């Protein structure tokens, strides 16, 4: 979790570094466990007949969290991408803490983070909005629209090209504050009935079966392994749906 012994992390755009080094921050003193991705996957790389794909991951578990997975990619030379969730433990009613930075030799291009909704009413839980309604609007230049598939994500959700080195550390400093509400209120968080369990259960299939329509995600996966490969890793890696 230290990251010191990531191969991608010294070659990655600033801002990924300074958004992977807060989330491992937030994790390394929580009661982890590891867990396990399928074929217990660590690093991976793939090419076809374009440029390789290289993939460093970490995953976690806690009471709270399901499973807490760290992800650092690059494509070729240009293409440095961070990709985060917390998945909450249905039973305790979190939202999702999800977090994309995508970054070429131009800069960053979209930088992505929320803490999701899995109520059925599709509104986080009143604490969070409290927290979060405090933090207050940050301005960003460069707004970017979520695709329909982003009805997912909260009124917070942040998807923004970053103009300048103060809005990537304005950026970075909101994941912070979203991950210091998170941590905080996963310690509050009583264990909640079956039925209410049951619908946070259903929120969470909802957020993942909707995140694999990212074709964007699903390209870059396809360019390195496969059409297959893709559909394997976006399904069971990256947004597995429970059950
Ligand atoms: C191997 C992993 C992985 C890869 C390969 C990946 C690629 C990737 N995700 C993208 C966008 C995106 N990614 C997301 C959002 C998210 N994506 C997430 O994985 C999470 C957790 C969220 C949100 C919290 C959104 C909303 C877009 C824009 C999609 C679109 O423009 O159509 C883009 C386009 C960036 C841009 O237009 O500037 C790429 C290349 N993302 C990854 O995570």
């Amino acid at each position: 979790l230290s990251l010191t012994n990531s191969s991608l992390m010294p070659t990655l755009n600033p801002m990924i570094q300074q958004l992977a080094l807060a989330i491992a921050a937030s994790w390394q003193s929580l009661p982890l466990k590891p867990y396990q991705l399928p074929e217990d996957l660590g690093y991976v790389e793939g090419r076809l007949e374009g440029e390789k794909l290289v993939i460093e991951n970490r995953c976690y578990q806690t009471p709270q969290f399901r499973k807490m997975h760290l992800e650092l990619a690059k494509v070729g030379k240009g293409l440095d991408i961070l990709h985060c969730v917390m998945f909450p433990e249905p039973l305790y009613g979190l939202p999702l803490f999800g977090c994309n930075i995508v970054a070429g030799p131009g800069g960053v291009s979209a930088a992505i983070a929320d803490l999701s909704p899995t109520q059925s009413d599709r509104q986080l839980p009143a604490a969070y909005q409290k927290s979060l309604a405090e933090l207050g609007q940050p301005e960003f230049e460069q707004q970017r629209e979520l695709p329909p598939w982003g009805e997912i994500f909260s009124e917070y959700c942040l998807f923004i090209r970053p103009s300048n080195v103060t809005e990537e550390e304005r950026f970075v400093q909101r994941v912070v504050d979203f991950l210091q509400i998170h941590c905080h209120q996963s310690i509050v968080a009583e264990p909640l009935s079956e039925a209410q369990t049951l619908e946070h259960r259903q929120g969470q299939i909802h957020y993942c079966q909707q995140q694999q329509k990212n074709d964007k995600t699903r390209r870059v996966l396809e360019k390195a392994f496969g059409e297959a490969w893709a559909e394997r890793y976006m399904s069971q890696v990256l947004f597995d749906v429970i059950q």
